[PDB]
């Protein structure tokens, strides 16, 4: 099949990690898809060693190899790879860069987060405390690791970076902002939120 677009290779998933592996956060590349001919996939660097794959859906092909006219990604119609560049992904780079830059982003590992965490409590046993990292074995996931106070279990929630937002067990919540203040209300019983 012919795809006509500046960032479109052929490429497999791992020839694509190390295309972009001495790249930077945000870029990307158009490629094959594993299996099938009415899929194509984008691979894009979150940061060192981190990519995520994405799959395009093609639908309303005039034949087997033919650009489809609607391309579906993470359940969102779009026309065509430059919309699908503009409204999905520079988006979803958009809200990493978000998070990341959030005075409550740790880098460093799960362990490390949590341990940062423990020790805090230590000191300041009444108050609470939050952070978010980012999950390294599964791409696109961040972590939310909390604890109340000293007498309190120390939690860990997931957030899943989407093109809208991020995901937190109910909505997709659009800024860091709602994000924080969607999980201090999910800490809360039902009956106490409003």
């Amino acid at each position: 099949r012919v795809i006509n677009h500046p960032y479109y290779f052929p490429f497999n998933g791992k020839q694509a990690e190390d295309y972009l592996r001495s790249k930077e956060r945000g870029d990307f590349v158009i490629r094959q898809s594993s299996r099938g001919d009415d899929h194509l996939a984008i691979t894009w660097k979150l940061d060192k060693d981190l990519f995520q794959h994405v799959d395009i859906q093609e639908l309303e092909k005039e034949n087997p190899l033919a650009l489809g006219k609607v391309l579906v990604v993470e359940g969102q119609r779009y026309h065509d790879l430059d919309q699908i560049i503009v409204e999905y992904l520079q988006n979803k780079i958009r809200l990493l860069n978000e998070l990341t830059s959030n005075e409550k982003f740790k880098a460093g590992t799960k362990k490390e987060v949590v341990k940062f965490i423990e020790d805090y409590s230590k000191v300041n046993p009444k108050k609470s405390v939050y952070y978010f990292s980012l999950n390294y074995e599964n791409p696109g996931w961040f972590y939310l690791i909390f604890k109340l106070n000293a007498e309190s279990k120390l939690y860990i929630w997931n957030v899943k970076l989407t093109h809208t937002g991020f995901f937190l067990v109910n909505y997709n919540y659009p800024t860091v902002i709602q994000l924080c203040n969607g999980f201090k209300t999910l800490l809360k019983s039902s009956n106490t939120r409003n």
